[PDB]
């Protein structure tokens, strides 16, 4: 269990919007990341690991037998094909070379994990797309094809034993597809922070409200933080990470954490709304690694302004290499709009969790 694993293939830069050059999910996302990578000495101190496509019955884990083939066709359907299948989707967009990406995507979280549970390496990042945390069984969503994180956590289930997965998922947006996935499943923690607004917010969707705490044997084990009112910062998160996502984390004893590192809440992103400084990552990342003997994936998800994506995935990899925690820019105090979503989650989570009482 020594050193911090890092996935990237110049494969993830090759599918984009055929139909729009100036598609905010595009190419440049990750080769700036490695980009800034590289001029800040990081990507030096990793372990490069290698990607791997994911297998059917890997996909198969979460996705049904007709999404998966049907999204296979698509590398052989016509753009005008592409263009009809994209439009019965929410907010996707389909290229011929999707599908290889996709499959090397979900495959560089698998490598990771492989190595991380084996204690080759104690923890590791994907700097992959496409994104994966709204994917759903049978449906692209959100710029997602598969739901990277998902079949990961059942992959290591089954490959590796694991009893228990905890997905902490800090992108901006709700993670909808994998609280599909996981809904009625308690061996399999969901936690996801995210801008809500009342669900005037995308995905705009009820569920995405903390009242949605799973469902039968999952009931629990889906936990939903939505703020309902932008301009949230450091002190809001580390709070939420404090009152909540870690009290529930060390009762619940995962085996592995994986992070649905998207890092559109940061200042500078286009549309997320939120003001959290890169720095604050280095400081959720730390908190995490005292979970789980460390054993900690991060995969990237959405943040669309290339440079604040950039800073924080740096800012999390100086966490994951055991780099001192840099100085916090803002207050370290929740404002009051923060407090009250923490509550309110709170007491719909109180009757699963003996350390929310
Ligand atoms: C899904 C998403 C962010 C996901 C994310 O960050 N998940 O983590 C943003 C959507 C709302 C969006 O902004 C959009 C932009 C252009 C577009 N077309 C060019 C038609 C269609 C949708
Ligand atoms: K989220
Ligand atoms: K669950
Ligand atoms: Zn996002």
């Amino acid at each position: 269990a020594t050193g911090t694993g890092l996935v990237y293939v110049d494969a993830f830069t090759r599918f984009h919007c055929l139909w729009d050059a100036s598609h905010p999910e595009c190419p440049a996302r990750v080769s700036t990341v490695m980009e800034m990578l590289e001029t800040e000495g990081l990507l030096g101190r990793c372990v490069q690991v290698e990607a791997r496509a994911v297998t059917e019955d890997e996909l198969l884990l979460v996705h049904t037998k007709e999404y998966v083939e049907l999204m296979k066709s698509t590398q052989n359907m016509t753009e005008e094909e592409l263009k009809t299948l994209a439009e019965k989707y929410d907010s996707v967009y389909l290229h011929p070379g999707f599908f290889s990406s996709a499959c090397l995507s979900v495959g560089s979280v698998l490598q990771l994990v492989d190595k991380v549970m084996t204690s080759q390496l104690r923890n590791g990042f994907s700097i992959n797309r496409p994104p994966g945390h709204h994917a759903q069984a049978d449906k692209m969503n959100g710029f997602c094809m598969f739901n990277n994180l998902a079949i990961a956590a059942r992959y290591a289930q089954k490959r590796h034993r694991v009893q228990r997965v905890l997905i902490v998922d800090w992108d901006v947006h709700h993670g909808q597809g994998i609280q599909y996935i996981f809904e009625e499943d308690p061996s399999v923690l969901y936690f996801s922070v995210h801008r809500y607004e009342d669900g005037s917010f995308w995905p705009h969707l009820k569920e995405s409200d903390s009242s949605s705490v799973g469902s039968g044997a999952g009931q629990g084990y889906n936990i939903n933080l939505p703020w309902n009112k932008v301009g949230m910062e450091s002190g809001d998160y580390i709070t939420a990470f404090q009152q909540l996502l870690l009290p529930v984390a060390y009762e619940f004893q995962p085996q592995l954490v994986l992070v649905a590192a998207g890092f559109d809440a940061v200042i500078g992103d286009p549309k997320g709304g939120m003001q959290v400084s890169p720095e604050c990552f280095s400081i959720l990342t730390h908190m995490l690694k005292g979970v789980a003997q460390g054993r900690l994936v991060l995969a990237l998800e959405g943040g669309f302004n290339l440079q604040s994506t950039a800073e924080g995935v740096c800012a999390s990899m100086r966490s994951l290499l055991g780099d001192p925690c840099p100085h916090l820019p803002s207050s370290g105090a929740p404002c009051e709009s923060a407090l009250k979503s923490i509550s309110k989650t709170i007491s719909d989570l109180y009757p699963f969790w003996k350390s929310l009482q």
